[PDB]
């Protein structure tokens, strides 16, 4: 069936062991850095939300352990705040993560400059498109930081996000390594609880579809048709976001 097909493609499980999933993610990160010693830092955008908070914590843990185990003092996790102009959640998240370094980059300036250039070309942007322009400017900022700190960009993509395709292509979807991929929303909360994360930091979507509906679907449970049909529509429509650029050899988009 289609639902069973999505589950397999995203690697989602009905239930997970928090401790085990924390470990899988941390060792994954550690193993990656050890395989490429020229990499010295992990860069992640901090928004104050559940996903980046969990990802941030896992990154700092990987760096902390590597330092102790290898004595390499130059490794560092860099948390980046990317406000649009102008935040207690961010502050609380940072306090919980305790990153080696925090950078704040205001993207408003760049976005307005891009729009002015477009305006002079005769194109006025809509709020919808502007939202994507922001996500992409944040992607540029993180890659520029990574470019100057021998780092890789860490993403927060996970099962409950990948299924709906609700992320900007080459925006927040533009990353190097995604330690959360396979987990649904509630399972993310589970890991945060096991890490003793402040509660208010992790405790819907659209068209009357809630994360619970999405997670239930991802966990292999039965959900109302109207819900399951909407979820499956989003999936099929956003397949191009989960794949490399289309070439004459692809067929997933045919018919």
């Amino acid at each position: 069936t289609l639902q069973q097909q999505i589950i397999k493609a995203l690697g989602a499980k009905p239930q997970i062991n928090a401790e085990e999933e924390i470990r899988r993610s941390v060792d994954f990160l550690k193993s990656y850095l050890q395989t490429y010693p020229f990499i010295k830092s992990l860069v992640l955008g901090i928004s104050g939300g559940q996903d980046s908070t969990l990802a941030g914590k896992l990154c700092q843990m990987a760096i902390n352990e590597l330092r102790l185990e290898t004595g390499n003092e130059s490794l560092q996790f860099i948390a980046v705040r990317l406000p649009y102009g102008v935040e207690q959640d961010c502050q609380d998240a940072i306090a919980f993560i305790q990153p080696d370094r925090v950078l704040t980059v205001n993207i408003k300036g760049a976005v307005l400059a891009s729009e002015q250039a477009l305006r002079e070309a005769g194109i006025e942007l809509s709020d919808f498109v502007r939202g994507n322009e922001k996500a992409r400017e944040r992607m540029k900022a993180q890659y520029s930081i990574a470019g100057m700190t021998s780092g890789v960009v860490v993403g927060t993509d996970h099962a409950a996000e990948a299924i709906t395709g609700f992320f900007t292509k080459y925006g927040d979807g533009g990353t190097d390594i995604n330690p959360l991929y396979r987990l649904n929303k509630r399972q993310g909360k589970q890991l945060l609880a096991a890490l003793a994360c402040p509660e208010h930091l992790y405790k819907e979507v659209a068209l009357g579809v809630t994360y619970d509906n999405i997670d239930d679907y991802l966990e292999g449970k039965n959900v109302p048709q109207q819900v399951a049909r909407t979820i499956e529509n989003w999936y099929l429509k956003t397949e191009h976001k989960r794949r490399p650029p289309i070439t004459v050899f692809d067929d997933f988009w045919k018919k």
